[PDB]
């Protein structure tokens, strides 16, 4: 009911309004998602991203509760901090921690990473992954429009909208969250999947490092799902070009065989992110990327 969910929330945010604790507010983005801006911290002086939605018009809106109650009790270095919320009447403030790099999507598109870079990358969202998996949360949308960078090379996951917590009464889900080109294959072939399709989809996010797309992207969302389906793990353009601990590496999150796909904690100790240069390393391409926009 839409007061049970208005009651909810009264209990989740800080009392009052917004304005009363940020500043400079400026509008980055519009939608039927509600609108973002960023905004000054008063008394901290920080640069944070703030989010308003009416609720009036927000269709799903236990997806924002689970949001904000799932973030609110993972925070992890990795994952852009959520910082508190705001109900005025009907309009929901969600305050987050602003990293003003862009996302990972902008340096594929703009950029040409090398194996350190993309080592460094994948380390930081596999460091991000294995927190949330042993926390029974899996993220289900992992791809780079969800990897946000600071201008420092700081690599945080972000959008909380689709994610699912699991226990050992229920380890699994079914439900067709994802966006189709990051999309594991047992979402559509199964209706049982667990927290390894984020692995999948990271796997999914080195390909878009190495070639600047998806497998699929061109074709339509509903072609590309029976592709992945059918064809199983992707091929690369150019496999040689890679080097083979890199090959090893992309082989072990996009195994169709669930159960031999690595884990995130066991990547993490995979010799393909030994390579990794400081996350320094990133800053170039972060300010090019931004800069052709």
């Amino acid at each position: 009911s839409d007061e049970e969910i208005l009651e909810k929330l009264r209990s989740i945010v800080s009392v009052g309004d917004p304005k009363k604790k940020y500043t400079r507010f400026e509008k980055i983005g519009q939608g039927a998602s509600g609108t973002v801006y960023t905004a000054m911290d008063v008394a901290t002086g920080q640069e944070v991203a703030i989010r308003q939605m009416n609720l009036q018009q927000q269709p799903k809106k236990e997806l924002i509760i689970n949001e904000i109650l799932v973030m609110r009790e993972n925070k992890n270095p990795n994952i852009v901090n959520y910082l508190d919320s705001y109900l005025v009447g009907d309009e929901l403030w969600v305050v987050m921690e602003y990293l003003a790099g862009g996302s990972l999507t902008d340096v594929v598109t703009e950029t040409c990473m090398d194996e350190g870079q993309i080592a460094a990358v994948c380390r930081e969202c596999l460091q991000a992954l294995e927190f949330l998996h042993s926390n029974q949360v899996i993220h289900r949308d992992i791809k780079s429009d969800n990897i946000l960078l600071g201008m420092d090379g700081s690599v945080k996951l972000t959008d909380f909208g689709f994610c699912a917590q699991i226990t050992p009464e229920q380890s699994k889900r079914s439900t067709m969250v994802g966006t189709p080109y990051w999309m594991a294959p047992e979402v559509v072939t199964r209706k049982a999947y667990g927290p390894k399709v984020d692995i999948w989809s990271l796997g999914i996010m080195a390909i878009e490092m190495i070639e600047g797309e998806p497998p699929y992207l061109n074709e339509n969302p509903l072609r590309a799902l029976y592709l992945i389906a059918t064809n199983g793990t992707p091929e690369l353009q150019n496999p040689e070009k890679l080097s083979a601990i890199f090959r090893d590496f992309l082989n072990r999150c996009l195994e169709m065989d669930v159960e031999k796909r690595g884990s995130a904690k066991e990547l993490l100790q995979h010799q393909f992110l030994k390579i990794a240069k400081p996350l320094s390393s990133l800053t170039p391409l972060i300010a090019a990327a931004k800069e052709a926009t």
